[PDB]
Parts: C-alpha cells; sequence; structure tokens
C-alpha cells in the first residue's frame, strides 16, 4: 500500500533529521562550544573584509562580533591572530554598526583609534574593525587581508 | 507517475542515509578515533557532574570511563586539565561503580585517596572521580566543576 | 492527499540535502580547508601503507599528495609528525607514481633518497614514501607504521 510506504518513508525522513541534528551538536562540543555561549570558528585563512562576510554567509553564520568582554577574549583565543570583526563605519563615516544591524553596545579600541587612517596608501580611510593579539581594536581598510572568523548562535 | 516518485524518494533517502554516515565517519576521524576503539572528546568546558553526565547523554555518548592506563592516558591528553570520570560511590559509600554499572576493573588511585573527604565545606563528603597530575585519581564533590570528556563506542 | 504528501517529503529531502551540505562545508571549515583548496585530515594514528590507502579511501579521500611545496608544508603541518604519502614505485621499481596515477614530478627527497633499502629487515625493499618532521622524503616499506593523512578535493 503506497500510503504505508509513505508513512514508512516519514518515519525515515524524521529519523535522519534527529541523526543530522545529532552530528552538528557533537560537531559543535568538538570544536568547543560552550553551553549555552556564541559558537566562533575559524579555518586561520586571511582574507579581504568583503571575502569575510561571503565566507561566513556562505556558512549561513555570520563575521564574528563580541557583545562584551568575554566573547571579545573567545573570538580572540580562536583566531589565535589578528581578525575581523563584524563592525564597520562604511554606510556613515564615524558611526560604526553591526554587520548584522545596530549601533555599537560594547566596544575595546587602542588609545589612538579608530583615526580613519588615509595614509595606508590602499586609497580610502579604514572603515573596517580587526581585533589584535591583545584584544584591543584598530579600524583598517577592509581590503586588507585579516583571519576570518565566523559566529554561530548560542 | 506516483509510484515513480516514491520509488525515487526511497533511492534519495538511503543516498542521505550513506552521506550522513559518511560524513560521521570522518568527524570521528578528524576527531582523532583510532581505528577500531573508543574516542573521547571534550569542549573543554567546566562543570559539575550532573552537567556532564547529562551533556554527554545528550550526545549519545557517556562520560568517560578509563579501562586500562592506556585508555587514562588517551583521556588526559583529550582533557589536558582535570575531567571527571564516569565513575561514583553515590549508590553505596565506599562502593565506586561504573555510571553504565558494574564494579571497577582498573584503577589508578592517588596515594591517600578516595577519602569522602567533607573539608571542602560543599556539603556531603566525596562521590565523585576525575584526574589529577600524573594522571592519578582523586574522589571529590560532584559539585564542584571538572572538564566534560565524553566516550564515544569503538 | 496523497500528491500533498509526496510534494512535501521532496522538500522534507531538498531540505535535508541542503542541510548535510552546510555540515560538510563547516566540517570542512573548521578542519582548516582554504578556499579553493584542498585540505589535510589525520586522526594522527599510524598505521602501514596499506591501511591508510583504505582508511582514506573509505572516507572518500585519497593517501595525502604534495604537489608543490605549499602543499608539502600543509601536511606536515597536519601531520605534526611522519606520514605516509600517496607516491610509490611498487608498480616499478624507481619509476615513483601517484596512487592515483602518473609520475612523479614534484619532489622534495631528503639527500641520499630514494635508496630502495633492504637493511630493514622487514623484507623486501622500500617503495612506499613518507614525510619526515622537516619536511623531506624518504622511501620506505610499506610495511613500517606512519602517520594516516588523508586529503580531499578542493
Ligand atoms: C594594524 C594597525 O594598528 N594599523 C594602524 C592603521 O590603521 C592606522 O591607524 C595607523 C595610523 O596612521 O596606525 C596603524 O598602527
Ligand atoms: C579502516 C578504519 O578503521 N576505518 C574507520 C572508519 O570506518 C570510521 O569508523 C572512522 C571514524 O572516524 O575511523 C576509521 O578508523
Ligand atoms: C584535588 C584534590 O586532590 N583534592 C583533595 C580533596 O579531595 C581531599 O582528598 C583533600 C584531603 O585533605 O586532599 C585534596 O588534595
Ligand atoms: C626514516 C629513514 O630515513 N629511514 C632511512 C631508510 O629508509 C634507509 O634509507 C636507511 C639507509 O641506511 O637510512 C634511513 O635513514
Ligand atoms: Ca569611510
Ligand atoms: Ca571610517
Ligand atoms: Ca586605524
Ligand atoms: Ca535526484
Ligand atoms: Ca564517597
Ligand atoms: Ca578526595
Ligand atoms: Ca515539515
Ligand atoms: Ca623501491
Ligand atoms: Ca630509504
Ligand atoms: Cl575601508
Ligand atoms: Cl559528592
Ligand atoms: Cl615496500
Amino acid at each position: 500500500a503506497i500510503e504505508v510506504k509513505l508513512a514508512n518513508m516519514e518515519a525515515e525522513i524524521n529519523t535522519l533529521k534527529s541523526k543530522l541534528e545529532l552530528t552538528n551538536k557533537l560537531h559543535a562540543f568538538s570544536m568547543g562550544k560552550k553551553s549555552g555561549k556564541k559558537f566562533f570558528v575559524t579555518n586561520h585563512e586571511r582574507m579581504p573584509f568583503s571575502k569575510v562576510k561571503a565566507l561566513c554567509s556562505e556558512l549561513r553564520g555570520t563575521v564574528a562580533i563580541p557583545r562584551n568582554a568575554e566573547e571579545n577574549k573567545a573570538i580572540q583565543e580562536v583566531a589565535k591572530t589578528s581578525a575581523f570583526l563584524g563592525i564597520t563605519d562604511e554606510v556613515t563615516e564615524g558611526q560604526f554598526m553591526y554587520v548584522t544591524g545596530g549601533r555599537l553596545t560594547y566596544s575595546n579600541w587602542k588609545k589612538d583609534q579608530p583615526d580613519d587612517w588615509y595614509g595606508h596608501g590602499l586609497g580610502g580611510g579604514e572603515d573596517c574593525v580587526h581585533i589584535v593579539d591583545n584584544g584591543l581594536w584598530n579600524d583598517d581598510s577592509c581590503q586588507r587581508p585579516y583571519t576570518a572568523v565566523c559566529e554561530f548562535p548560542a
């Protein structure tokens, strides 16, 4: 009976969806996702901010954005080196915003940053945000390549 | 038509089952699973024993259990820090058992341990086991937060 | 309703396919795959050449093959120790070839290697190739256990 066959296949599909969910949970765990916390990950590849957004978006995630001191540190430990944050002031110079929308609710710039420096030569100012090794931020050219770090929801 | 479509979906479903199986195999390989052997995984998060148990169960695994000096070492190397073991004497004081049931067949107790100490001031004695320095065992309060290490079948 | 149920099943299957692809992409990313580049993975297990071959085959990959200095470095980075490469002269002594076909082009032989040595006492000469710590190559017995490193398509 086709109806029975169809019911059995719906049950098979539900089982596969449950197993894929488990595969995803285990993978996050193995990659360090802490209970109820956001998950940050990197392949350690350095690239232009435009490439990072495309990359994370292709992964159905978003460029890493620290909403406090903790998350900033986490993003720091995963990248291990200088990485772009999902923050820019490209739309309106001076007003930094999250790539997912909204004005900054937390920051940790460096003593003389942001300076929107134009002396970099790459043309234009500096509208992208990246982290250093000490955790401090610096506005740099989006054209410059830095470590790609994506984030996924808690 | 209908029966043809139904037969194809049967093929689609079986192909997806094989693909997810392959995905799990590769993930275990990248997590360091050795051929024909059980493997351990951690997210390096510290938490009370009750939480570790709940988390590993959610992952369809169990709390890490060393059955010999080899696995004991393996767990050590995966955790890097102090981690809980799936061994407790909660059912019968002084009689340590595997959370999966049964008496111990291998132990690596530190001298002067277990001692069911009440001096930690957390209440109750010590009914949980965790690995300390040199890979030795110590009984501690199930309330203390240690590294969660889950175990998956060979 | 039969047709409607079948149509929903089609959609469920397609969304599952989509999600699995996303899982595979994220996993490769987390394992270090660089954009447009093939990537190397290992479980850090040491085994004879035939075992490495069977393992990578089961995972739908091949034994790691350095096609240039850059990939040779990526492989030594991943392995962290001595590992077999998908290169042998089993078919025709002295004529090294890729396990996937074709004669060897790029090479990084250690001084005085290959030498098809028999003094190792394992029987026969040396028809398998492995990378050492420094990245240089040596021909050794396919019977010796070396680290398993598999590569997957760019
Ligand atoms: C990596 C970094 O800090 N780059 C900054 C650059 O963005 C600019 O602010 C410049 C001032 O002319 O100083 C540099 O240190
Ligand atoms: C030859 C062999 O053992 N292959 C297994 C493979 O089937 C799969 O179980 C994988 C899990 O990561 O581990 C490998 O060791
Ligand atoms: C981490 C650890 O080993 N803690 C133990 C504690 O459980 C208890 O046995 C105490 C006895 O005073 O000694 C400590 O060293
Ligand atoms: C790991 C390694 O390099 N083994 C080589 C061996 O293959 C053989 O060439 C021998 C010659 O005596 O030298 C060894 O160093
Ligand atoms: Ca600007
Ligand atoms: Ca700017
Ligand atoms: Ca700047
Ligand atoms: Ca099809
Ligand atoms: Ca006790
Ligand atoms: Ca104790
Ligand atoms: Ca549905
Ligand atoms: Ca030879
Ligand atoms: Ca040799
Ligand atoms: Cl810019
Ligand atoms: Cl306790
Ligand atoms: Cl050989």
